[PDB]
């Protein structure tokens, strides 16, 4: 119904907010658009699902998430990519490990205090009905 396609509405609204504010944090800039396969070649064949916030942003669009939790498994997407394709102990692989769980958590955070969860419920109800 439209009352329903209200709701994804607002929802779409608040992911695109959240997804701009988490993008234009420097720290997350490395994680502001997909991986260039010139400058990182092998990036392809190491991680099966890439996934980046511009690439969020298009998913948004494009109706892919009806709840917040189906957005927060692509946040935990952009975070478990840079986990395992910079798993050393090596400074530069630390520190993307650091921004990708501050990039999570930063996430995580925004939702806990601004999501109501009676809105959540209401999208995982009409998500399961269809």
């Amino acid at each position: 119904s439209m009352q329903e396609e209200d709701t994804f509405r607002e929802l779409r609204i608040f992911l695109r907010n959240v997804t701009h504010r988490l993008a234009i944090d420097k720290r997350f800039r490395v994680f502001t658009k997909p991986v260039d396969p010139d400058e990182v070649p092998d990036y392809v064949t190491v991680i099966k699902q890439p996934m980046d916030l511009s690439s969020v942003i298009s998913k948004i669009d494009l109706h892919k998430y009806l709840t917040v939790k189906d957005y927060l498994r692509d946040i935990d997407l952009i975070c478990s990519n840079a986990l395992e394709y910079n798993p050393d102990r090596d400074p530069g692989d630390r520190l993307i490990r650091h921004r990708a769980c501050a990039l999570r958590d930063t996430a995580y955070a925004i939702i806990k205090e601004e999501l109501d969860e009676d809105f959540e419920q209401l999208c995982e109800e009409i998500q399961e009905s269809r």
